[PDB]
């Protein structure tokens, strides 16, 4: 937007890197602290060039404008550490530091890597109201799956590296729309697509891993076209999840539910032990130490 990269503070003296995290949209993220109060937070260092920098400011205005949500990891600031010219300069963004990482951190913390039904209603629904909160804005997740979305250490849900040529990413999951094909050539991203991948996060909790994982990624991303829409393999769960899971999963994306038909979905409203399933998350996440 009106956003002056070169107008940026250096992090020098006010952030500072401890540890590596992980990898994300175009960028590696650390563990960081704050210089002056020692506090925690996450920071995205990315390299500043051609192509990126519009990108760049993009993702800050829509950090800066939509991240305020109590279910989207909030935006602390941004900082660039100029380099020589002929050079890259590296972009540093600030971010709420979610300490207990990752849901898909979270299935491995968890004997069998499978969540009870009662915790992934209570995450499907906190994701549910982030992308509420997105897809108002008119904004695209376009990366739901359990590895973006974060647990804090108040079991509080976040969701991460929302809305951001020849490549092709991991298939398992992806919608059927927008997988290119010959009956369909004009593949592009839907609000309703956030909502295919949300479903295939709900297996990947319930099962610690998505449909066709057992399999070649370009044959996967072959298959979720014609095969018929991932079921849950065990008959072991409610029929209102079973019910959710097939709610999430329609294939022709104009017979999908909107955002909003899912938030009234029984599995989402029906959580009696709202409070007591945090408590158990919380417990889980001390736990591990
Ligand atoms: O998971 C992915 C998620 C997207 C990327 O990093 C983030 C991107 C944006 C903001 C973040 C905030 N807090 C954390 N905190 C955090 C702590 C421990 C983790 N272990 C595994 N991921 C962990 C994330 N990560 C973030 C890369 C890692």
């Amino acid at each position: 937007d009106e956003i002056d990269l070169s107008a940026l503070r250096d992090p020098a003296g006010i952030f500072e890197l401890v540890e590596l995290v992980g990898n994300g949209t175009y960028g590696q993220v650390y563990k960081g602290r704050h210089v002056k109060t020692g506090q925690l937070a996450a920071i995205k260092v990315m390299d500043v060039t051609g192509d990126e920098e519009e990108e760049i400011k993009q993702e800050i205005n829509m950090l800066k404008k939509y991240s305020h949500h109590r279910n989207i990891a909030t935006y602390y600031g941004a900082f660039i550490k100029k380099n020589p010219p002929g050079m890259d300069d590296q972009l540093w963004l600030v971010m709420e530091f979610c300490g207990a990482g990752s849901v898909t951190d979270l299935i491995k913390n968890t004997k069998g890597n499978t969540l009870k039904e009662e915790w992934i209603a209570y995450i499907c629904r906190e994701i549910l109201r982030g992308l509420s909160h997105l897809h108002q804005h008119k904004v695209i997740h376009r990366d739901i799956k359990g590895q973006n979305v974060l647990l804090t250490e108040n079991a509080e849900v976040k969701l991460v590296d929302f809305g951001v040529n020849t490549f092709i990413g991991t298939p398992y999951w992806m919608a059927p729309e927008v997988i290119a094909c010959d009956e369909n050539p004009d593949a592009t991203y839907d609000f309703k697509s956030d909502l295919w991948s949300l479903g295939i996060t709900a297996i990947e909790m319930a099962e610690g891993a998505p449909p066709l994982c057992d399999m070649h990624p370009m044959r996967a991303l072959f298959l979720i076209p014609r095969n018929p829409a991932p079921r849950l393999k065990s008959k072991k769960w409610s029929k209102k999840f079973q019910s959710f899971i097939e709610s999430c999963l329609v294939k022709n994306h104009s017979q999908r539910p909107a955002t909003e038909q899912l938030m009234k979905h029984p599995f989402i409203r029906d959580q009696p032990n709202e409070r007591q399933v945090r408590i158990q998350l919380k417990d889980h996440i001390d736990r591990t130490k």
